[PDB]
């Protein structure tokens, strides 16, 4: 299992999947993410989202523990850093 964020509200468009960890927007490039992009995301139960406004995890932090098919009008296309955890 693994987190999936999608491109377009309830997970339309292009999607990329990530196991847990602590992706800055470089990373997050490389594993074809583009920035200001995220719009709703899968999250396996039991595991937690911490969806960032800005670089190195710092900014406004959007928090998710579930399937999401619309992060929120202040959280869609904003995400430039994340942290996934497992627990
Ligand atoms: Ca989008
Ligand atoms: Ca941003």
């Amino acid at each position: 299992k693994a987190v999936t964020f999608y491109e377009d509200i309830n997970y339309g468009g292009a999607s990329v999947s990530l196991q847990p960890g602590n992706y800055t927007l470089s990373q997050l490039n490389t594993a074809k993410i583009p920035n200001d992009w995220m719009t709703s995301l899968k999250v396996p139960s039991g595991w937690t989202v911490d969806v960032y406004e800005n670089d190195n995890f710092t900014g406004t932090k959007w928090t998710y523990t579930s399937d999401t098919p619309w992060v929120g009008n202040d959280a869609n296309d904003k995400m430039t850093s994340v942290k996934i955890y497992s627990t």
